[PDB]
């Protein structure tokens, strides 16, 4: 294989606001012969070209002649685009030296056609809405109205909206991964058994997922319940390494999690109806004769618990697993903390604060089995209106409200958080003994896109953990797929500006994503349909945001060179020191939020050195090759920082800076943000 | 495994293990899955074979 003249470019990146960045063009002819290549480039009006070499055509080198070729730019439009150059040999033109053959075959031209994106100016984020409208057979309307624009920035607001149904889970690449035994101590064996257990129940349950690293899993599980024979407690309790603990309680996700699955992990190898029941003959006991008995929650990890202590909350925990066994007489006891619960919901009712993690979980749990909960294929829709991932992301951040009691919505439970989240609400959505074609559907589908566009099984996730929680919402579906989605469903996209997009939905259409933006600074939405059932839609409204924002609570110190290049050598090698911490970081979770990415141009590897040595006594040696993760081991009240250099691979830069801060401690607090550039300039 | 055993020893004892549950700590659970062996046995209507 072989031809002579290839291209490299300068690659930029996704770069800044400014596009007069550095753009060159290098062709290099291995062929011994000296052609000339009349080269130039197909512009067009969505960006503002600057011709650098204006007088002078590039016109012709010999075999290995070098030559760069570079224009400036300054476009206007923003995300992604091809940017088109051509370069071709010209005949009977023997005077650039002394001939010239200019005679390729078919591959005459080189020609080269550039994806290319450009980061817009400022911080980028969205904001959304969620509706639904299920006209029985009739007609049902609403108005949405979609604005919050202050501190307002040129031409980045925007939006679109859509729905779906999709079947027929393609493939599995979001699957595989392990680990194990860990290394450095033995409180991760918490995290280490608990969604491995619900493993097992992935084999079938989805005709294209990898079963054997799970049915290996279980010559691993052979082992994992054994942990749990010393883990536990001999009174009934379990503790992170047992007993030795004994007149208390303990916490009963990781036990409540199995302790039906150790009922669907009893048949392989035997754990008998005993050891069920003195886990459960511990609850009964707990339960107060006329209180919602007190519990304190100070236990042996939040590693484990991205948790805020709420013995109520836990109260429902219990009551889940209570749901499991059919004792009957249990049955009503769930329905003791369902009143304790109740508080909890009419909580959950105001909608104000209550964690937005676990009465969410359970309620939709809690009457799962019995055949009646009509009432609460309702209050999904809460949950579902909670700020869900009907983009397949929970992004990063409140609407614009700043307030005291707030939702577990921007908190530094710091996996990305999409993925925990989404588990509990599927794994709440379709477990309808009826048929669940109604609402709890079309967004349960929608779990299953990007769970099916998380193809990539490196694991080096936003967390570590978090993808193993990305499986479930896979897995489930497994049977969901058995379902009939199709009605008579006629939709309409109407806004102020005398638009008005129509659309509609069907069995075939049922899969069928409807994607429409519109250019409307004003965010306004009627909607209206008929047909039989019901559907939700959804809407997105994306922006960039911080156009030049003031200082705040958060300290986070950051220093990047001696103050100035002031020397020729520089404005290529500097390191760039960090050093932070927020006070705020009180019995919520393990340390996990951190954002740290390059300027434009600019390319580390020592920083991949420099946190490759890391270990401040505790660590889970994470990265990003982009970003930095050792942080579970403490949180603020000794900082502790680094230094880290790149290398300039942007030669010219449009003067704007870029900043990488990340912030989430406290439900009350305002912004608390604290940033800085790079100097150089 | 599916079966009855000889339950005097045990019977004999299993009040004298909650006798025997003050001094090292055999708990109600090890009581109870004496216990619930037994209830599990008992017929719905016959008196077991
Ligand atoms: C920061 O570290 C200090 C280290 O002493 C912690 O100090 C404790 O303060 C709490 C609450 O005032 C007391 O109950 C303890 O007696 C102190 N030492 C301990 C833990 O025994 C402090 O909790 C840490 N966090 C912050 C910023 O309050
Ligand atoms: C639509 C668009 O972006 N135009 C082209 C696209 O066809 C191509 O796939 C891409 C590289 O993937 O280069 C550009
Ligand atoms: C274990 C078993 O019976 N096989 C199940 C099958 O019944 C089910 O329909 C399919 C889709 O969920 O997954 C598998």
């Amino acid at each position: 294989a072989f031809q002579p003249f290839f291209v490299e470019l300068t690659m930029p990146y996704s770069v800044i606001r400014g596009e007069a960045f550095t753009l060159k063009a290098t062709v290099l002819n291995y062929l011994p012969k000296c052609i000339r290549v009349s080269v130039q480039l197909e512009a067009s009006p969505a960006f503002l070209a600057v011709p650098v070499e204006k007088e002078q055509a590039p016109h012709c080198i010999c075999a290995n002649g070098r030559q760069t070729v570079s224009w400036a730019v300054t476009p206007k439009s923003l995300g992604n685009v091809n940017f088109t150059v051509s370069a071709e040999a010209l005949e009977s033109q023997e005077l650039c030296g002394t001939e010239v053959p200019s005679v390729p075959e078919h591959g005459r031209k080189d020609t080269v056609i550039k994806p290319l994106l450009v980061e817009p100016e400022g911080l980028e984020k969205e904001t959304t809405f969620n509706s639904l409208l299920c006209p029985s057979g009739g007609e049902v309307s609403e108005e949405l109205s979609l604005k919050l624009p202050p501190n307002v920035v040129e031409e980045s607001a925007r939006a679109s909206v859509s729905v779906l149904g999709d079947i027929l889970g393609s493939a599995m690449q979001n699957t595989q991964n392990l680990l194990q035994m860990p290394y450095g101590c033995g409180e991760q064996n918490m995290v280490l058994f608990a969604p491995n257990i619900y493993v097992l129940d992935y084999l079938n349950e989805t005709q294209q997922l990898t079963p054997e690293i799970k049915s290996k899993a279980i010559g691993y599980l052979n082992t994992g319940y054994q942990r749990q024979l010393n883990y536990k407690h001999y009174d009934g309790s379990y503790s992170t390494f047992g007993e030795r603990y004994g007149r208390n309680q303990g916490n009963t996700w990781l036990t409540a999690f199995v302790l039906k699955t150790f009922a669907q992990a009893r048949a392989y190898i035997f754990i008998d109806e005993a050891h069920i029941t003195q886990a459960l003959i511990w609850l009964s006991q707990r339960q107060k004769d006329n209180g919602c008995f007190r519990s304190s929650g100070s236990l042996l990890n939040n590693a484990i618990k991205g948790g805020v202590e709420d013995e109520v909350t836990l109260s429902a925990y219990i009551t889940i697993a209570l749901l499991e066994i059919p004792l009957t007489v249990t049955h009503p006891v769930v329905r003791n903390a369902l009143f304790c619960l109740e508080s909890a919901w009419k909580t959950a009712q105001e909608g104000d604060h209550g964690s937005h993690v676990y009465t969410k979980a359970l309620l939709a749990y809690a009457f799962a089995l019995a055949g009646n909960q009509d009432k609460r294929k309702e209050v999904l829709k809460s949950l579902n209106e909670e700020a869900v991932k009907k983009d397949n992301s929970v992004h990063w951040e409140r609407p614009q409200k700043p307030k005291a009691p707030v939702g577990h919505f921007y908190e530094p439970q710091a996996p990305s958080a999409e993925v925990e989240m989404t588990s509990y609400v599927l794994l709440a959505y379709l477990t309808a003994q009826p048929a669940p074609t109604s609402e709890d559907l079309t967004s349960a589908t929608n779990i299953v896109k990007w769970i099916t566009k998380q193809q990539n099984a490196q694991g080096g996730f936003s967390s570590t953990q978090d993808t193993v929680v990305a499986l479930h919402a896979l897995s489930k579906y497994g049977a969901a797929t058995f379902t009939r989605t199709g009605k008579a469903a006629q939709v309409t996209i109407q806004s102020s500006g005398t638009f008005s997009s129509k659309f509609q939905v069907d069995n075939n259409n049922r899969l069928l994503l409807q994607q429409v933006s519109l250019p409307e600074l004003p965010g306004e939405y009627s909607m209206k349909v008929t047909g039989e059932g019901c559907v939700y839609l959804q809407t997105s409204l994306k922006y960039n945001i911080l156009p030049e924002k003031e200082e705040f609570p958060f300290a986070l110190g950051v220093q990047t060179l001696p103050q100035t290049c002031d020397e020729p050598k520089a404005h290529t090698s500097f390191q760039i020191s960090l050093s932070v911490s927020y006070t705020g970081s009180r019995s919520a979770s393990n340390m996990a939020i951190v954002d740290v990415k390059m300027v434009s141009g600019f390319i580390p590897l020592k920083p991949t050195v420099k946190m490759l040595e890391r270990s401040n006594h505790v660590s889970r040696t994470e990265v990003s090759s982009n970003h930095v993760l050792i942080y579970l081991d403490k949180v603020s009240n000794q900082t502790l920082s680094l230094f880290f250099t790149v290398l300039q691979d942007v030669p010219v830069r449009d003067l704007k800076p870029a900043i990488v801060k990340v912030y989430d401690y406290y439900e009350t607090d305002e912004f608390a943000i604290a940033e800085y550039n790079a100097p150089c300039s």
